[PDB]
RNA sequence: ACAU
DNA sequence: CGATGT
């Protein structure tokens, strides 16, 4: 603790895992929704945690926002802290989108720069992430 | 085991 | 119960 209010917490909701993926971002404080991505037919958890995680460091840069992005994602967090997503999903013509935005995600980590601290949400102490589906 |  | 990950 402390939970730090001032702040973007980002979660991933699935149909199946592997199946359908979206992920939403969140103001920690007041849960006002920020962004939400469409429907992605099929995915992984931890890939839709990591886009999620890069999709809030993208959203913060472009406001010029210095806080700081929650995720309950031990491993999102490694990946983007890595800029490798170590996903093991099949690379196929049904998995092609998840797998392009992936790919297009580490590319943008691997030429811009942040300042983002990337913390974990601790659920055991504070609850679910604000940025939960409820599924 | 831990995080989902 | 199954799956994704470190
Ligand atoms: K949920
Ligand atoms: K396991
Ligand atoms: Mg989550
Ligand atoms: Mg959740």
């Amino acid at each position: 603790e402390e939970i730090i209010w001032e702040s973007l917490s980002v979660d991933v909701g699935s149909q199946g895992n592997p199946g359908i993926v979206e992920y939403k971002g969140v103001d920690t404080k007041t849960g006002e929704v920020l962004f939400e991505r469409e429907p992605i037919p099929i995915g992984t958890n931890n890939m839709g945690e990591f886009l999620a995680i890069v999709h809030g460091l993208r959203y913060l840069k472009e406001r010029n926002s210095r806080k700081p992005i929650y995720s309950d994602s031990q491993t999102a967090i490694k990946w983007v802290k890595d800029k490798k997503a170590k996903s093991t999903l099949v690379r196929n013509e049904e998995t092609a989108l998840i797998w392009k935005l992936v790919d297009e995600a580490e590319e943008w980590l691997n030429t811009h720069t942040y300042e983002t601290p990337i913390l974990k949400w601790q659920t055991d102490k504070w609850g679910e992430i604000k940025a939960d589906y409820g599924r």
